[PDB]
RNA sequence: AGUAAACUGAGAGUAGAGUGCUUAGUUGAACAGGGCCCUGAAGCGCGUACACACCGCCCGUCACCCUCCUCAAGUAUACUUCAAAGG
């Protein structure tokens, strides 16, 4: 790294800094008073004070990059939340009083909740033991639970499967099922959690 | 981590010649959290028939061979004893 370790890094929350003071801790305090006496990294080019700023639709962003070509990644994801938004109206436009209650129109909801609803809650860890390796049930960290689902979403997307179909068309139509609970993605999801039942007796194997 | 990845120039050398080499720049990620289970390191121990130093050393049969010895049906040769006796 080009910083030193004395690089602090920037925090981007406009309404952190116009905390009114009074309602600080005073530990909160001291943390204030400290920063004033570190150095700071540049705020990288990605992540602004911008109100329309989804940390989670940039890390998605990213990880459909390919070659660094950030432009074209992200074109694919304002595509994907664009086709989500018009089919949604469509559907609503056609739908019943009753019906357009229960329709969500709201991209960005959609994007979240569908990726939620794929997001694995047990893992499983290849594990060898006498010369035999064993798939352990394993609870897995927040953090891989979340991009395990961005990355089995992703993969299916990119599967020959689909014909000539463009990517906007394609992740919008596997949001939108993921987002009702259905899809190959979900199936993923319940396929590891069958495995890991069936092997619940191994997890014993597991020394952490 | 301006890393990987992708893309675009230049240079060395030739009369000419590389999909090679050297080098400048552009766009620009993901994971970094657990573990000692597998490999390896350090500290402190233990063991050791290795010292060419475990790619070490080393045991037995089988095969092949030289010397010596033992057992052994017979057969052959030499050697010891008889009188230190009795009628
Ligand atoms: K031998
Ligand atoms: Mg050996």
């Amino acid at each position: 790294s080009r910083y030193s370790p004395e690089f602090k890094d920037p925090l981007i929350d406009k309404e952190y800094y116009r905390k009114p003071v009074e309602e600080l801790t005073e530990e909160e305090k001291y943390v204030r008073e400290l920063k004033k006496t570190q150095l700071i990294k540049a705020a990288p080019a990605g992540k602004t004070s911008s109100v329309f700023e989804d940390p989670v639709i940039s890390k998605f962003t990213n990880m459909m990059m390919i070659g660094g070509n950030k432009v074209l990644a992200r074109s694919l994801m304002i595509q994907t939340l664009e086709a989500v938004k018009r089919k949604q109206f469509e559907k609503y436009h056609a739908a019943s009083a009753e019906e357009q209650a229960t329709i969500e129109r709201n991209p960005y909801t959609i994007f979240h909740q569908a990726l939620k609803n794929c997001e694995p809650m047990i893992g499983l860890v290849p594990i060898l033991k006498g010369g035999r390796f064993y798939q352990v049930p394993v609870p897995l960290p927040d953090r891989r639970r979340r991009f395990l689902a961005m990355k089995w979403m992703i993969t299916e997307c990119r599967d020959k499967k689909h014909q000539r179909t463009l990517m906007p068309e394609k992740l919008s139509h596997k949001l939108l099922e993921a987002f009702h609970n259905q899809g190959p993605v979900i199936k993923r999801k319940h396929d590891l959690h069958k495995m890991a039942e069936a092997n619940r007796a191994l997890a014993h194997y597991r020394w952490w």
